[PDB]
């Protein structure tokens, strides 16, 4: 069970065979990649919106066309999975999912309607993979660059009828069957605190300033409630670093931003005819992203350091969330940079799994998104931008699917990749619900 | 070695686990797909423009969201491959390839510039896989639904500086160094007639009416040259069925249309705000396609029959050409119908390979295209269309990347899948030029 140690172009891309990514026959190395033994641990990295177009754009920009991601591209067992949602009313396929339905699909193994967290079309709760791991005595972690109430982390720890039900105020008014004062389990935040994973790291500090409307902690802020229940609170990179354990007695909660955590790269918004009317853009670092905000990789390493102390095993989900968020924003530099943030975190996970030898690492996305790579001279009706790549060549990206100021998701099947025990369950055509069952079987749940 | 006999949804898509495509662990089934033994035959099926988006849109429409292509989705060993071209002047990546450069990349194993057939950026001729297979003593076939001078068939049999150089008339004017009356190898058609593949089936009849400017067949039509050299010429489905053998004495040449062969399904072109302003479309049969035109599946059937008499082995390429041609045209019914036509041919190929036991079948595209699956209510700046699927739900497709008649290719890496000996070399991230070297090492050339 190796990783792909290198799959860049092997020489001159203008000569015969110098664009090859393979040195020799792969049959031998693939046989050695196929193990059916238990997974002691699972690390699931999700790139929100990170379909094949978004993977290719970021490789082309940051590593060159012939380049190779030392995390993202290093996982040997690849396939394509479908992530279609359901219409709540009919029960038939909705071909473009949101993040709540898609994340619910892998977390719970049941399809659902757009905006649903941990509930089916019938609005009934199902147990998540995190919840099942915790019941089994495994350590758990939920890490995201987004608000911890974002669809992607919330799907592991909350069951609500709409994904907008962050805190009491919104839950009371949009998920009244889930609201705490109507006898429901609570808001996404209140449920997150009931879920009590060992490590929970991301943004979303703001909704912890809400007070509970009922229950044991009525009048307490949710920040105060977390502390009342014995959670360790950390707010920055130095405090995250200094935590020495995390468990059911001292569960860790890192709140690293008010909303979403700040993206690493800056560049202009793509504009109508923007590849024709602007100079090619080079991305810079984001000079508002303070140095004390931990990166996705730093959060991953600390999570692995704490979780790997449970001898029975652990389950860890890590989301590179603002890939999607910038793809909505039509901001190529932000998008590509957040794909780089995810590559770094994959490397940490893959490095871990090489050493430990019984960990299953899975890298995929929740759905496909808007950005396409198009020709230098393309006259498109949407938002475009020319970019200066590592190859010293112009790449143009287009966002062509909305007139309203959010570039929208797409329905294409997209890459899923895996390394370690049970990776075979990712090859060929699968559905996102199969991913729940893959993880279940590998952990012995 | 096993084929994926069924990977549809396994029950109620709304119930727990009823969207699953996997019935149990795949580790053992994937071990039994891995052989290092030599391939006696190869079938390379190319969907022109058939990216993951194109595949998903066609499955959604024709089989349903939880559906499954008995051909396209049945190949067990999957990955993603990169298909970037080069700028001719610089030798740097060009991120969106045409069909000529991409086909040249798998057919010769050297990257090239858009518009190039069988030549590098320096205009130097390189041998193709078809040419090599023949020289090694294996039978050869080249089947396409396009003109036999389209980039995809031409890159197996011609070495010209521009893909426009169809016959003498064009070659003298745009490829004056390859023109026959200047000491060149000839037009695309003239080089096809020289290459002398055992089976060649498609369209492009009209270029055979052009007459030659020099050489042995000066002053006779290219058609007459084909007759004088001992080709069996066939024009319809009845004539094709009547052929009993193909070989170097009697090579077969099927010319089934002036230009491209007619597409199977009809629909309206997508229009600005077409999902909002026009009714949901259901695809019908194409009235303009006589039953005398053989289908891609029928052409594949005959080619397999005639090539399989060579005990030493054969190489066959089959292109579903008009997936791309119609995706350019912003026509969901044309594109989807052609994707289904290709599925039928892939089925023929896998059925052959499962019984013969030493055949390597590969399905992929030359590049990705424009069509995106978007939300029912999308308000896009491009051309949209709502379609009534097999599920009984509306799917919308969007074409958002051009402002001219022709919608444009994209640069996203796309699915590549294989079955049979040496199919392991398709898994992970590969480049299009690796496909050349995979085939070459599979045949032992
Ligand atoms: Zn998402
Ligand atoms: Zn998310
Ligand atoms: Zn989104
Ligand atoms: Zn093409
Ligand atoms: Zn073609
Ligand atoms: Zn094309």
């Amino acid at each position: 069970m190796p990783v792909l140690e290198n799959r860049a172009a092997q020489g001159d891309i203008t000569a015969p065979g110098g664009a090859r990514r393979l040195t020799g026959d792969q049959t031998a190395a693939l046989r050695d990649s196929l193990s059916d033994k238990p997974a002691k641990n699972i690390i699931l990295l999700i790139g929100d919106g990170m379909g094949d177009s978004e993977i290719t754009a970021a490789r082309n920009y940051a590593e060159g066309a012939g380049g190779f991601f030392k995390g993202i591209d290093a996982l040997p067992l690849t396939g394509q999975y479908t992530h279609y949602a359901l219409n709540k009313k009919t029960g038939k396929p909705d071909y473009v999912t949101d993040g709540a339905a898609s994340a619910t699909a892998w977390s719970t193994g049941v399809k659902t309607y757009n905006g649903a967290l941990g509930v089916d079309i019938h609005e009934k709760d199902h147990p998540t993979i995190l919840e099942m791991a915790k019941a089994a005595g495994l350590a758990t972690g939920n890490v995201s660059t987004a608000e911890l109430q974002d669809a992607t982390p919330a799907a592991l720890v909350a069951h609500v009828t709409s994904s907008k039900c962050y805190g009491p105020s919104a839950t009371s008014e949009k998920c009244p069957g889930n609201a705490l004062e109507k006898g429901g389990k609570g808001s996404i935040t209140e449920q997150l605190l009931n879920a009590r994973a060992d490590v929970t790291l991301g943004g979303g500090a703001k909704t912890f300033a809400e007070t509970a409307t009922a229950g044991e902690w009525q009048g307490k802020t949710l920040r105060e409630q977390a502390q009342a229940r014995g959670y360790q609170l950390v707010s920055d990179a130095a405090s995250l670093n200094s935590v020495t354990e995390a468990n059911q007695q001292k569960p860790l909660l890192g709140l690293f931003a008010d909303g979403n955590m700040p993206v690493r790269w800056l560049g202009p918004k793509a504009t109508y005819h923007g590849n024709i009317d602007k100079p090619a853009v080079t991305c810079t670092p984001n000079p508002q992203r303070n140095d004390s905000v931990p990166t996705l990789a730093q959060m991953t390493d600390k999570a692995i350091e704490l979780l790997s102390k449970n001898e029975k095993g652990f389950f860890l989900q890590v989301e590179g969330a603002s890939i999607d968020k910038q793809d909505h924003a039509a901001n190529p530099c932000g998008q590509i940079g957040e794909t780089v943030d995810l590559d770094e975190a994959v490397q940490r996970a893959l490095e871990f799994a090489k050493k430990e030898g019984n960990t299953l690492v899975i890298v995929t996305a929740d759905h496909a998104h808007a950005s396409q790579i198009v020709a230098p001279d393309t006259k498109a009706p949407g938002l475009t931008q020319a970019l200066n790549t590592k190859d010293g060549a112009v790449m143009v990206m287009s966002y062509g699917n909305s007139e309203e100021d959010s570039q929208e998701h797409t329905g294409s099947q997209l890459r899923i990749a895996a390394y370690g025990p049970h990776a075979a369950n990712v090859v060929g055509l699968t559905d996102q619900t199969d991913l729940f069952y893959t993880m279940k079987a590998a952990l012995g749940l």
